[PDB]
């Protein structure tokens, strides 16, 4: 329907959203076991961009009880939005990698390389919950997930999506994603190198999707405490 | 910074937003006393459009006391926003004009006024309480009473106190009004001048409407 341009600049003098995502993602990367073909991984830059999602409000409800339960461990006024979120924005992750060539010997050579994750496609149901007053945000499931056939609510806790008993049968929240790599002109001929680059691209793809899934995808969520 | 596209389609599937605003404004018009030269005023159509404001969050605070008090007459929350609008809002208003042709003749001229191209750049506040929400435009961004550096959320500062209503600039910076006349008529000058008068009147009326519905100390209130 209506378009908006939002600017949260003053809310970010000391901490910048981009930088927060970058350090978090970096932490995640440096805590992952790396294959033999890559020596180091590092986020060179993260950029949420200037193009955001198309947001459709689907329903308005009480927050899920699982949130309350979470708080119990470690109010009518509270509220929860169910949102259809469609993203084809300009998010861009630039990652630096040291590709390791082992073709002769072990660790024969290292090529500085850098990869670009971009063009992320998404179309999924999320929820945003206000509770007392920590803020919860979580991507529930893709719009066309089979567990929605028959047109009965996602907010059913005994239903498949929310119960999260079969993560394997869920269709991926990230619909598409583009990865490029640029390497030295000198290496564009060698097939061994190109194959290694391919493997690294795939690995990075899976790693990024994993990160997203355990940071934002239900039953995981983003918790903001404001005291 | 970042762009969004918002769609509130299903929250109101009985009643529509544009329709609600249309009969609200219609009520306003029908309880306005009209000049002698116009017999009927009516909102033909209202359209908030698809182009919204550029929004900058300035501050975040607990809601004003006037709201809490407004409840009877947490953690509840209030946003202070810089709002810059150059959107595609469009009001189309129908009017029956009264024309004086010579030989002391009276005639009626149906006319269609279009209010569009509204320019705005102003500090507004959006307060969520219990949970009813409050929408109110405080003042224009370049109001003198904001001179140098001072806060707008100061309750006995000028803007919030509502001390001196005529001293402040109007929230609406710009506005465009056109008129559709079937020209059997547009050629005469009598008709064009009558239409001019009507346009000015409508300008005043609309500005007045928004300052009594949207401008602090008045606000828009939602009930759920
Ligand atoms: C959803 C807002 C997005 C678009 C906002 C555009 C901003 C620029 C628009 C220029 C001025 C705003 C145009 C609106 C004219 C006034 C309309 C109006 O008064 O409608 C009120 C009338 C009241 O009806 P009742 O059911 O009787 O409720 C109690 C009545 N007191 O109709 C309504 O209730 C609908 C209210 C919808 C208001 C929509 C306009 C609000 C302005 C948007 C705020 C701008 C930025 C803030 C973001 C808004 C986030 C909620
Ligand atoms: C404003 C969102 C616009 C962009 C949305 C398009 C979706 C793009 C696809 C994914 C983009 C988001 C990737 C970054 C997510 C991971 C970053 C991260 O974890 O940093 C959070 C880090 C703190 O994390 P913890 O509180 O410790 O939680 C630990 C894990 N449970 O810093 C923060 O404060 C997180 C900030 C959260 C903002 C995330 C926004 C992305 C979510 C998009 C939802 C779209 C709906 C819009 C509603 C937003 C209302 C604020």
């Amino acid at each position: 329907g209506m378009s908006f341009d939002i600017n949260w600049s003053t809310l970010e003098s000391d901490n910048r959203l981009n930088d927060l995502i970058r350090k978090h993602l970096n932490s995640y990367l440096q805590n992952t076991q790396l294959p033999s073909y890559v020596s180091n991984l590092r986020v060179l830059d993260f950029d949420l961009g200037k193009v955001g999602p198309a947001i459709t409000l689907k329903e308005i409800t009480d927050p899920l009880d699982e949130f309350y339960d979470s708080i119990r461990e470690e109010s009518p006024n509270d509220i929860q939005f169910l949102l259809e979120v469609e993203y084809k924005g300009d998010l861009l992750v630039t990652i630096g990698a040291d590709l390791v060539l082992n073709y002769p010997v072990e660790k024969f050579m290292t090529l500085p390389v850098k990869l670009s994750i971009s063009d992320i496609g998404l179309h999924s149901l999320c929820i945003v919950a206000c509770l007392s007053k920590q803020l919860f945000l979580s991507f529930l499931c893709d719009v066309s997930d089979p567990a929605l056939d028959d047109n009965q609510t996602v907010l059913d806790p005994k239903g498949p999506i929310l119960a999260a008993t079969k993560p394997l049968e869920r269709i991926s929240i990230v619909r598409s994603m583009k990865i490029e790599t640029e390497i030295g002109e000198q290496y564009q001929g060698q097939g061994s190198v190109l194959r290694s680059v391919g493997e690294l691209e795939q690995f990075l793809f899976t790693i990024f999707k994993d990160f997203l899934r355990k940071e934002l995808a239900w039953p995981s969520w983003i918790n903001l405490d404001f005291n």
